[PDB]
């Protein structure tokens, strides 16, 4: 019937130390003793943890009546909002919400997202001079705030980044939601809740504003590489003709950007921290730069989607290091996974780090080694080998957005920089929702073009 547990420490608190010290680790190390399925009681919750590919399809192509999203990431309402994405009144309500995201991510937009690229890092090296050192996490995670901010929401949203401080709000967001909230969702979090009103107040600003601009300029509407997420929200209705609220239009903006900015910024700095590090790899990408750009000196959007190799670098960096390190669901009804059954109420649990790093799929695992899916194709073995985005229905579909801009951005940087990295890659910090390196993170660069 039911799978090997891992012997609890204590009542209730049960296995949390050992999960908390290191969440990967403690499924490799529990997997070697007690095999591709186990459960484990943390914090009062009965968590079976899956953990080789072969057994991953019950996961992935189950239902939402089978294997429930809402009843695991419902914690995430006082940054979302009430009433959207895991908080929704239904699954198809949901799914409805996440179209209207993805409806701002066409091709159409694309095109004049590289643009926004090439603007927001001109702007970027002016303060960073000739030649210096800088943190690589926080270069990349203020260029993808205003990346992600300008690409979603359009370029009425700069201002209020640049003079009313919306780069700090998120961060106050970001710092009020800790791994633990999934385990005690009412954790009081009172600067956070600050920072959400006040992000609250600036979107119900913009918009307004974007009404007013409807009104005396309507061809935007017609202009598809002008639409963005904001458009969309203000002119489609839910499927069924019911409206939408300004409450749920706000909620969904904050949950886009969430999304569009943090495991991005994480990936680029994963990825540009082994690509100036290894000889070799630097190499190839700034061969194939130069190659696709040849006498053009800014990039487009073809240009990008020709650079193969930098995408495989961002793809070994997301096996290694994926900022989403757990994919959960609940069990809403039991169900059967190998010889065992799951019973309801269990939450099953697929970790990317732990697909990433599994001897089966990947060999020598610990070294990025980007021909290892340009050449030996080792991804794809198994279905379900290399997992960083997700699968199946509920597959991530900003993927070829976090593409665009990380390959984008790193390409950019390497046009203005010659870099080196100072000291080892660091180690992943277990330490928050989305897993990002151990600082410090920095490095030295110099102009090419003086
Ligand atoms: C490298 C960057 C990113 C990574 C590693 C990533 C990873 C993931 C993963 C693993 C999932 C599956 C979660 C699950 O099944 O429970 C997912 C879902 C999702 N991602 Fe991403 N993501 C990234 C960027 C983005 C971006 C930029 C956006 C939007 C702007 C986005 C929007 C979403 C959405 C809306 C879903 C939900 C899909 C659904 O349930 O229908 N993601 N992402
Ligand atoms: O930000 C979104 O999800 C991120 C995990 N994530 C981050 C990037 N891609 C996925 C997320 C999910 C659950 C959490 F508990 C914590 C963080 C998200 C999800 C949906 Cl269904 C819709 C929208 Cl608009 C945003």
């Amino acid at each position: 019937k039911l799978p090997p547990r891992v012997p609890n420490l204590i009542p209730y608190v049960g296995s949390f130390v050992s999960f908390a010290k290191n969440p990967v680790q403690f499924i490799i190390d529990n997997s070697k003793k007690y095999g591709d399925v186990f459960t484990a009681t943390i914090l009062g919750k009965e968590m079976t943890f899956l953990n080789h590919p072969k057994i991953l399809d019950t996961f992935f192509k189950a239902t939402d009546n089978e294997l429930s999203l809402r009843d695991v990431y419902r914690f995430m309402r006082p940054v979302f909002g009430t009433g959207v994405v895991y908080d929704a009144d239904s699954t198809e309500r949901m799914m409805e919400q996440v179209k209207f995201v993805s409806s701002g991510l066409t091709t159409a937009r694309f095109r004049v997202f590289v643009d926004i690229f090439e603007d927001e890092i001109a702007h970027k090296v002016k303060e960073l001079g000739p030649e210096g050192t800088v943190d690589v996490a926080e270069l990349m995670a203020d260029l993808i705030i205003f990346t992600a901010s300008r690409c979603l929401l359009g370029d009425e949203v700069r201002q209020y980044l640049s003079e009313k401080n919306l780069g700090k709000l998120y961060h106050d967001i970001d710092d009020g939601i800790s791994p633990l909230s999934f385990f005690y969702p009412s954790l009081p979090a009172p600067k956070r809740d600050k920072a959400r009103k006040a992000v609250g107040e600036i979107f119900q600003e913009l918009l307004d504003k974007r009404r007013e601009e409807h009104k005396k300029h309507p061809e935007r509407l017609l202009d598809e590489s002008k639409m963005d997420v904001v458009d969309h929200l203000l002119t489609q209705k839910y499927k069924d003709g019911q409206e939408l609220t300004d409450v749920h239009r706000i909620g969904i903006l904050i949950a886009g950007l969430f999304a569009g900015q943090h495991t991005s910024s994480i990936t680029s700095s994963w990825t540009l921290m082994n690509v100036i590090s290894n000889k070799k790899v630097l190499e190839k990408v700034r061969k194939e730069q130069e190659e696709i750009m040849g006498s053009d000196k800014v990039l487009d959007y073809d240009k990008v989607m020709k650079m193969d190799y930098l995408e495989a670098c961002m793809k070994e960096a997301l096996r290694m290091y994926p900022p989403l390190i757990m994919i959960m669901r609940m069990a809403r009804k039991p169900r059967e996974c190998e010889q065992y059954i799951i019973p309801k109420g269990n939450i099953l649990v697929v970790s990317p780090s732990v697909a990433g790093r599994c001897t089966d799929t990947y060999t020598n695992p610990d070294v990025f080694d980007p021909e290892r899916l340009t050449e030996r194709k080792e991804h794809e073995k198994f279905k379900y080998g290399a997992v960083p985005f997700g699968a199946g229905r509920h597959k991530c579909i900003g993927e070829n957005f976090a593409l665009l801009q990380v390959k984008s951005i790193i390409s950019i940087l390497l046009r203005y920089f010659d870099m080196e990295y100072i000291g080892k890659i660091p180690d992943p910090s277990y330490t928050s929702l989305v897993v990002g390196p151990s600082p410090p993170t920095r490095m030295r660069y110099k102009l090419r073009k003086q």
